[PDB]
């Protein structure tokens, strides 16, 4: 059936990784305005790797959303301290899904926001990540259970290309379940443009 609205935003069921990112206390949400978006395949644990991007984000003065397999240990704690001190306005959530679908959905976000996924295979290293690898969106709302990416800034053509590519996979799928999961990615991409 027809969705009778416009762009609600790309929503995924992964919430804030710490309650100290709660920006809006009355609702228990995180609300970042025009944030940079960091996309990482692996988990972020060591603080030695997040520093480089974090200080560059801190210097720029814009909020930051980190989407990684998981964000833990001292990396999480460093984000907590710096956010409480007001040095950086940062929120961190887990990449949605797992396995190859996690990887695929991460790339969907990257394409949508014009960011670059830091993967170990392609020669990248989180420490070497820069501001140009970061994606952007008009607003990110993070609840206990969900993350919503409103109006990614990615190239129209690339987003369209990603939607077509998914459509190629839906026609090549073997079951209703596989088709509906791929269809879900298409809905997510359409929601956040």
């Amino acid at each position: 059936g027809l969705v009778p609205r416009g762009s609600e935003g790309m929503q995924f069921d992964r919430g804030y990784l710490s309650p100290y990112f709660i920006n809006k206390p009355e609702t228990g949400e995180v609300e970042l305005e025009s944030p940079f978006i960091l996309l990482v395949d692996k988990k972020i644990s060591n603080i030695r790797e997040l520093l480089p991007v974090l200080e560059a984000v801190a210097k720029a003065g814009k909020p930051l959303l980190i989407i990684a397999e998981d964000v833990e240990g001292e990396a999480l704690a460093t984000l907590v301290v710096n956010t409480m001190r007001g040095i950086v306005k940062v929120a961190a959530v887990k990449a949605p899904g797992f396995g190859d679908r996690r990887k695929a959905m991460l790339q969907d976000i990257a394409t949508l926001t014009g960011g670059t996924v830091i993967s170990e295979e392609l020669g990248m290293k989180l420490e070497k990540a820069t501001l140009e690898d970061l994606g952007q969106a008009k607003r990110v709302v993070i609840t206990k259970d969900t993350t919503t990416i409103i109006d990614g800034v990615g190239e129209e053509a690339a987003i369209q290309g990603r939607v077509a590519q998914i459509r190629q996979q839906i026609e090549e799928a073997t079951s209703d379940y596989d088709r509906e999961k791929l269809q879900e990615r298409v809905a997510k991409l359409a929601g956040g443009v």
